[PDB]
């Protein structure tokens, strides 16, 4: 079985490639670490293995879920120093993920009233909603296009927060540049509409992710900085006109960042884009998963390092993904919610708990978080 | 069950209101309906049942995929009244839908190695592909736009296509105006970019769907004509600044085609985008339909006649459009693929098989054409 076949990730000797991908369950109440998310990390944790952390907020304005965790306050850094010291008890490594959603945000998100910040002014669409604290669906505001001068700050809170990650004694971070949210929000022609150095060419869109990336690596070394991109993927109208090119783009300045400072970063990690779009034409569809494998195999081969996939894997496909060379790591988010010992279960080709949908996002420190059942 | 509340289509009295989408599927080898086609559309036929076939062509000239078949030759009228002979003994009602897809062709399928024609000089670009007879994918080439004379030599393929159907013992004819093909590349700005009679205003980009409706209208009859448009749909770049606007614009001149000659179209049938929400994302789910059924409900809301919906529709949203008086008939393509009995399917609440998308376009008369299975 590849996917138990041993990995060097840097100074992480992992003993297999499943990877529990990061995913956000609202459980942090009030955007403080609780307990529950230390029982639901050790019970996912093995010997070996890698946890990527739900996305975690940067700033207080960077959230767009509620009761997410956060990691630019000292009490969320003593409450998730908790949380990871059990996550080494079990002896896996952890990285935590740094998370701001920019225009993907709402008034109640928005401690100070003021309007979700992004590249552009134009809102997210209207068949795009948003999670309620009281579980509705809300309406994305208009954002506002931020200036260069505010564009330091940003890249400031990440840093600020990736020193906040080593403090609590994670592993390392994550950048979540993926998925329409506020990185992705500089990186998509189809939403950077800017005119300044920000803007335009593929260069200048590439400017914030690679100043992000820089400060984290500048702050904490590039082994300990890991990097998530969806250079195609529909969500929250994050599209690009050319996803090979953003795609090649992105690693190049990742493959000059780890050349200049004389050390690879931990990892990339692309999301899967499952294209499914226009299957009731006559021929949306054709050729479209031929260019997706395309897109990764040829992100993969640019790519100087460790290289984990995501989205839509199952126990085969992820088998399939690391034996033709396609990834180094393979993260699962759907099964590993409903399935604790999913690393077990795949190893032993047991059946798979299905997950329950309704309980992702509830805020039950028990029920359809930690109650799913182990191997009897 | 509202899909069960019978339905009055003109004279036609429809026992239920689950209709068989239009589906190009490859099985007419060398452009002449096969025995295959006769089964095929037999499993899927109901007593007071409505059914439309796959797009067929009015021309030589008019194919853009491999084996569709034609109906202007009289072969082709006498191997079409074979398969309409064994659907009117099963008691079900059956409308041709006729086909030119205009630019979204190749010089393998036009005669002579010629460019396909269309409004504009423009291709579509390579974000899509054609089908080629080795089952590979192809670039669209660059068309040859087409002026005032033959314009009309296509209405006059349009009118004696519709007269063979009528020939051939269809009860009527839908025109395919939908989906980026050639009246649509007249519908849509951002295809149309002619500056004579047929290119600018609304009312000169409506003129040739108006032509080629008039034209079969007076040949036929009102009451065996059906019309098929997608405003809101872009496959191959048929995009539109204002798909509200452009849709209200088409059912303004349909309802002035129904005045004038004093009775009503047998239906106007409307395709919809249908965003699949992904499940791997963090909003994905989160996503709302509101937007694009007011779209559909205006445009019902103002044509005067019978409404067929049709764009990812399922058992429950079929339900939900009629109960909510925002359709007539609901046109079902894929899961009509699978289940050659959908009808009692969708009476029953019974499971439903998954479509294999490799063979939709193949050319075995049997394998994933009439070998999926019945209830049992
Ligand atoms: C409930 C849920 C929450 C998620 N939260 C995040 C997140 O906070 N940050 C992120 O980068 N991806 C997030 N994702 C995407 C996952 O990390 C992962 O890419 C996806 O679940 C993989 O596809 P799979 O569920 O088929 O395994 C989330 C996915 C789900 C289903
Ligand atoms: C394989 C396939 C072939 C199709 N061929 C045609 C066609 O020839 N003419 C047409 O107007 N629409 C065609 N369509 C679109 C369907 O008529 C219909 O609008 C769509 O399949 C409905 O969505 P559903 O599959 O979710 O039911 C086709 C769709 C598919 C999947």
């Amino acid at each position: 079985n590849p996917l138990f076949s041993p990995y060097k990730m840097g100074k992480f000797n992992l003993s297999h490639r499943v990877v529990l991908a990061p995913m956000t369950r609202c459980r942090a109440l009030n955007n403080i670490p609780q307990a529950a998310l230390g029982e639901y990390y050790e019970q996912r944790a093995t010997a070996g293995g890698f946890l990527i952390t739900e996305g975690t907020m940067i700033s207080p304005t960077s959230a767009g879920f509620p009761h997410v965790p956060g990691i630019f306050t000292k009490e969320q850094v003593r409450e998730w120093k908790k949380i990871v010291d059990v996550v080494h008890a079990k002896g896996a490594v952890i990285f935590c993920q740094l998370w701001h959603v920019g225009r993907a945000s709402h008034e109640v998100y928005q401690p100070a009233g003021a309007a979700p910040i992004s590249s552009t002014e134009k809102p997210i669409s209207n068949r795009w909603r948003i999670l309620m604290p009281d579980g509705t669906h809300g309406i994305y505001p208009k954002p506002r296009a931020i200036g260069t001068y505010e564009i330091s700050q940003v890249v400031e809170d990440y840093r600020r927060s990736a020193l906040n990650a080593i403090e609590a004694g994670f592993d390392g971070i994550e950048i979540h540049g993926a998925h329409g949210y506020l990185i992705d929000q500089f990186l998509k022609d189809g939403i950077n509409d800017r005119t300044d150095e920000y803007g335009g060419s593929l260069a200048n869109r590439c400017k914030f992710i690679t100043q992000v990336v820089q400060a984290v690596v500048s702050a904490i070394g590039a082994d300990r900085v890991g990097v998530r991109v969806s250079p195609a993927i529909d969500h929250l109208d994050a599209m690009d006109s050319n996803p090979l090119s953003l795609g090649l783009a992105v690693v190049e300045r990742l493959n000059k960042i780890q050349l200049h400072s004389g050390s690879k970063l931990a990892y990339l990690h692309v999301t899967q884009p499952r294209y499914v779009a226009y299957g009731q034409t006559e021929a949306g569809r054709l050729g479209s998963e031929e260019e997706e494998a395309r897109l990764m195999r040829t992100l993969r081969n640019a790519y100087q390092g460790t290289f984990i996939c995501s989205g839509g894997y199952t126990r085969e496909l992820g088998i399939e993904a690391v034996a033709q060379g396609d990834a180094d790591l393979v993260s699962y988010g759907r099964l590993f919610i409903s399935n604790p010992d999913l690393v077990m279960r795949i190893k032993l080709n047991a059946p798979l708990n299905k997950p329950n949908r309704k309980t992702f996002y509830t805020q039950d420190p028990v029920v359809g978080y930690t109650d799913y059942p182990f191997l009897q």
